[PDB]
């Protein structure tokens, strides 16, 4: 009942979803890029974590070509030692197009994220025996001409079962790796968990989002409570 099954689950609940304009064209990186994703999970997402970091972030270059979330491809391939089958979206747009771990694009803030985690940490063992990353709502919008559209551009009508998925998916895995601690990716990626976690016996937060960087996030980290 681990991660994978959430993951596929939520890819089930957001294929089903329907989107009108502005958005044209939407990528779905837990099924074409399932393979590293579950990779991901497996390898690094054993229960229990301490702190689960919730990203809301998936940017083109980043998990949209990786699986990953924040998924810079040189830090997910040479720091996470990850190899997958990415296939091209359906709905593929030509300014953005999803060549996977081949993509010579570089994702910044997952770049920063990730670094910035590999510094402080090392190697992926001492990282991930107490951090998780997941990504709350891991679809990418894009209108005609391959523009970035963000959830909270969408209407109440489709926004609804969108977060209702996604909520869905990060409460199931709040549940089982048992984190005392849910940090927010940004303001916004806080709000979801928040609504999201409501009921739940769990301190959430945020670190600022990548987007001093490294000063705020380590003081934000340090007023959590988690040695970073």
């Amino acid at each position: 009942t681990g991660l994978a099954a959430i993951s596929d689950a939520l890819a089930a609940d957001l294929a089903g979803l329907s989107f009108s304009s502005p958005v044209a064209h939407v990528y779905n990186p837990l099924l074409y890029a399932r393979e590293p994703h579950v990779a991901y999970l497996s390898r690094f997402g054993s229960p229990p974590k301490e702190v689960l970091f919730v990203g809301m972030d998936p940017g083109p270059w980043g998990m949209a070509q990786t699986g990953v979330p924040f998924g810079e491809v040189a830090v997910v391939t040479e720091w996470l030692g990850i190899n997958g089958t990415v296939t091209r979206p359906a709905g593929e747009h030509p300014k953005k197009r999803v060549d996977g771990f081949a993509c010579r694009r570089s994702e910044v803030s997952g770049r920063r994220l990730w670094g910035f985690i590999r510094e402080r940490f090392g190697t992926p063992e001492r990282f991930f025996a107490r951090f998780f990353v997941a990504n709350y709502c891991p679809l990418l919008f894009l209108t005609a001409e391959g523009g970035n559209i963000t959830p909270d551009k969408l209407r109440r009508g489709e926004q609804e079962p969108l977060f209702a998925a996604c909520d869905l998916a990060l409460r199931r895995t709040v549940v089982l790796l048992r984190p005392r601690v849910v940090i927010g990716v940004g303001a916004f990626a806080e709000a979801r968990c928040h609504e999201a976690l409501e009921g739940f016996d769990v301190e959430v937060g945020r670190i600022i989002h990548p987007s001093d960087w490294a000063g705020t996030a380590l003081r934000q980290l340090a007023e959590l409570g988690v040695d970073f």
